[PDB]
C-alpha cells in the first residue's frame, strides 16, 4: 500500500508537469500570435477543477492524466463575433498556425532543457566507466578487455561515466559490431577496440547492456558486516547485532553478499548456521528466516543491511556548470536526447526491437516512484526524458496529433486551401481509434 501510492502519486505529477508544460507552450504561442484560447485542459474525463481568467480563458483540471489539450477560437466550431473575427485561429496565416501547433513538442523539449539546466546548476553526481570485473566467454572478453579499464567513448561519442555508455550502447542494436575507445585508468593512452555484436541479443527492458557485454562495473563493495539489525526482525531474534561479520554459513566460509542473500531468499524457515565474529570472539548463531510476501513464491526476510564501502572518490565525476555553460550543456544533452529517440524509433520500426519491451504506463509510474525516491537530482532528467519522448512522439505525423496538424496545414499551405471537407473525419476517428489501440496494446505488453 505504502509503496503503490507513492509509486501513483509521482507518476500523477509527472503526468501533471509534463501536460502543463505542453499546453503551456500551445497556449502561450496562441495567445502571442493575436487568438484567443478558451479552455486550457489539463487531462481527460470529466473536470474536477474549473477557474476562469479575466480575458475568457478557462484552466481546467480534468481526471484522466493521459492527456490534454488548449481550445482555440475558431470559426468552424462556433459562430464568432464580427469583431473577434481575427482573434479565430482560422483567420490566421499558415506560418502563425502552425508555429502555434508545432509550439507543444518545442514547449516539451524547451521543458527538457529547463530540468537538465536546473540539474547541472544543481549537479548531478556519477561514475567513471571502470571496469571491475570480465565474464569470460563474453562479447568484451572476446575484444582484449581487461579490468581496470576504463571506457574513454563510443564510437568517437564522449563517454564520461557509465550512463552515458548505456545510453550509446543501446543506440547501437541490430548492429553487427562497435567500435569503443578505452585507456587503462590512469593512462590517457587511448586504444580502440571492437566489439563483435553479431549475435548479441539483450532486452533493453529486462537486461542491463553492460552486464550483457560481460562487464561489470566497480562500485561500492557490499561487505559481510551488520551496519544495523532491525528491531523484532529475524536476526534481532537471531542474536545479530550491529557490527558483526557473518564468517561460515551452514558449514562453508562466507565469500560473497549474493550468497547470503540467495541462502536467505530460497530457505524460508529452515534454520542456518551462522559462524560469525564479534569483537574478536567466535559465536555461534542460528538464523531462521521470515517469509514475508514475494514475487512468485516466498522469499525470505532476516532485516540485515549489509555494511557498503564506497568505491573511492577518484571514479567520482560531479557534473554541475555554471548558468551560460549549464544552458550550453543542457541544450547539448537534450538534442542527443532528441536524435537517439528518433534513432530509436527507427530501430523499433525497421524489425530488430521487439515491440512487447515498450515503456508501459506501470513500469512507468514505477520509474517515477524510484526516482522520486531517490531525490530532485534524479526526477528532474526522468522528467526531462520523458518530456522529449512525449514531444517527439506527438509531432509524429498522425491526423490526432501534432504532427498531423503541420502535415495538413503544410498540405494546405501548397495547395492553397484545406486538404479535406469531410474526408478528414474518417481519418479524425481513425486515428484516435489508432491512439486508443496503442494505448491498450502498451499496457497489456506492460502487464
Ligand atoms: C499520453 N497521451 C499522448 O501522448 C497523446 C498521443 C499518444 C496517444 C496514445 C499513445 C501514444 C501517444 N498526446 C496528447 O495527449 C497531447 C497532450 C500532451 C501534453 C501529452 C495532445 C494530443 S491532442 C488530443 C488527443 C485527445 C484529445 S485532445 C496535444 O498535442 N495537445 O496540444
Ligand atoms: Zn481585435
Ligand atoms: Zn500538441
Amino acid at each position: 500500500m505504502l509503496s503503490f501510492l507513492w509509486d501513483l502519486a509521482s507518476f500523477i505529477v509527472a503526468l501533471g508537469v509534463l501536460i502543463t508544460v505542453h499546453e503551456f507552450g500551445h497556449f502561450w504561442v496562441a495567445r502571442r500570435c493575436g487568438v484567443r484560447v478558451e479552455r486550457f485542459s489539463i487531462g481527460f474525463g470529466k473536470a474536477l477543477w474549473r477557474r476562469t481568467d479575466k480575458l475568457g480563458t478557462e484552466y481546467v483540471i480534468a481526471l484522466i492524466p493521459l492527456g490534454g489539450y488548449v481550445k482555440m477560437l475558431d470559426e468552424r466550431a462556433e459562430p464568432v463575433v464580427p469583431e473577434l473575427r481575427h482573434h479565430a485561429f482560422n483567420n490566421k496565416s499558415v506560418g502563425q498556425r502552425a508555429a502555434i501547433i508545432a509550439a507543444g513538442p518545442v514547449a516539451n523539449f524547451i521543458f527538457a532543457i529547463f530540468a537538465y539546466w536546473l540539474v547541472f546548476i544543481i549537479g548531478v553526481p556519477g561514475v567513471r566507466p571502470v571496469v571491475g570485473e570480465i565474464a569470460a566467454n563474453s562479447i568484451a572478453a572476446e575484444a582484449q578487455i581487461a579490468p581496470g579499464t576504463e571506457l574513454k567513448a563510443v564510437d568517437g561519442i564522449e563517454t564520461p561515466d557509465w550512463d552515458a555508455v548505456r545510453l550509446q550502447l543501446v543506440d547501437k542494436i541490430g548492429d553487427e559490431s562497435t567500435t569503443i575507445t578505452v585507456a587503462p585508468f590512469g593512462s590517457d593512452q587511448r586504444r580502440d577496440v571492437k566489439l563483435d555484436l553479431r549475435h548479441w541479443a539483450f532486452e533493453p527492458d529486462k537486461e542491463d547492456p553492460v552486464s550483457s557485454l560481460g562487464i561489470r562495473p566497480r562500485g561500492p563493495q557490499i561487505e559481510p558486516v551488520l551496519e544495523n539489525v532491525q528491531p523484532n526482525s529475524a536476526a534481532s531474534k537471531a542474536g545479530l547485532q550491529a557490527g558483526d561479520r557473518i564468517v561460515k554459513v551452514d558449514g562453508q566460509p562466507l565469500t560473497q553478499w549474493v550468497t547470503f542473500v540467495m541462502l536467505v531468499r530460497d530457505n524460508p524457515g529452515k534454520s542456518l548456521a551462522l559462524e560469525i565474529e564479534r569483537q574478536g570472539s567466535p559465536l555461534s548463531l542460528t538464523l531462521i528466516p521470515e517469509s514475508k510476501p514475494g514475487n512468485g513464491k516466498a522469499i525470505g526476510f532476516v532485516g540485515i543491511e549489509p555494511k557498503v564501502i564506497p568505491l573511492p572518490d577518484e571514479y567520482k565525476v560531479v557534473r554541475q556548470y555554471g548558468p551560460f555553460n549549464a544552458i550550453v550543456e543542457a541544450t547539448d544533452k537534450t538534442w542527443q536526447l532528441m536524435k537517439l529517440t528518433v534513432s530509436m524509433l527507427g530501430k523499433l520500426i525497421t524489425g530488430d526491437v521487439k515491440l512487447n519491451n515498450l515503456s508501459g504506463p506501470i513500469s512507468i509510474a514505477k520509474g517515477a516512484g524510484m526516482t522520486a525516491e531517490l531525490g530532485v537530482v534524479y526526477y528532474l532528467p526522468f522528467l526531462a526524458l520523458i518530456s522529449v519522448n512525449l514531444g517527439i512522439i506527438n509531432l509524429f505525423p498522425l491526423p490526432v496529433l501534432d504532427g498531423g496538424h503541420l502535415l495538413f496545414l503544410a498540405i494546405e499551405k501548397i495547395k492553397g486551401g484545406p486538404v479535406s471537407e469531410r474526408v478528414q473525419d474518417f481519418c479524425y476517428r481513425i486515428g484516435s481509434i489508432l491512439l486508443v489501440l496503442l494505448m491498450g496494446l502498451a499496457l497489456f505488453n506492460d502487464f
